[PDB]
């Protein structure tokens, strides 16, 4: 299947971070203001006055020059949040500066309903979008509301925990802007489920 991509980081608690959102052992971990894991899955989102924010370790990273692991808010045609929360998808970009590169992403949130398939890659400095949870978390992140920063240098002012993911966008991702991709759900690599702590019970039935 094919889909469209975008980028963002609003510091909000991931939608798959609540109980009863997916058939999993436990929901996606959220973190406090200092990027420390919160073990109370009922904690209110930092984007709604609560202490639960997005964890910095839920950032993308390169395995090698051709492959990266990451996280995203997803929305798939004909499916519901229950079908994708904490599921992993193998993506191969079909446009942009890194066309041909591959990336396994775990769904940790839900994107807007557009009728098509789209993944909103979680990338520090990619843009807070509608809800700015980063301001209440640590003062905010620089960059346009949509799209975020424009140059790698801008990552230098980012809180350390968010710098790696910020720079990843310019290094491995070559600052690709909304590249398209083909995808297929695959079994989640341990590196991803261990980071979010969220594993689908049906994960063993996929590639």
């Amino acid at each position: 299947a094919n889909g469209q991509s975008t980028r963002y980081w609003d510091c909000c608690k991931p939608s798959c971070g609540w109980r009863g959102k997916g058939p999993v052992n436990q929901p996606v971990y959220s973190c406090d203001a200092n990027f420390q894991r919160i073990h109370d899955f009922d904690a209110v989102s930092g984007c709604e006055g609560g202490p639960a924010f997005s964890c910095a370790d839920h950032s993308p990273w390169a395995i090698n020059d051709n492959l990266s692991y990451g996280f995203a808010a997803t929305a798939l045609s004909g499916q519901t949040e229950e079908s994708w929360c904490c599921a992993c998808y193998a993506l191969t970009f079909t446009s942009g500066p890194v066309a041909g590169k591959t990336m396994v992403v775990q769904s940790t949130s839900t994107g807007g309903d557009l009728g098509s398939n789209h993944f909103d890659l979680n990338i520090p400095g990619g843009g807070v979008g509608l809800f700015d949870g980063c301001t209440p978390q640590f003062g905010g992140l620089p960059g346009a509301r949509y799209g975020g920063i424009s140059s790698r240098q801008e990552c230098d002012s980012f809180p350390e925990p968010l710098k790696p993911g910020c720079q990843w966008r310019f290094d491995w991702f070559q600052n690709a802007d909304n590249p398209s991709f083909t995808f297929e759900r695959v079994q989640c690599p341990e590196e991803l489920v261990a980071r979010t702590g969220c594993r689908r019970h049906d994960d063993g039935g996929f590639a």
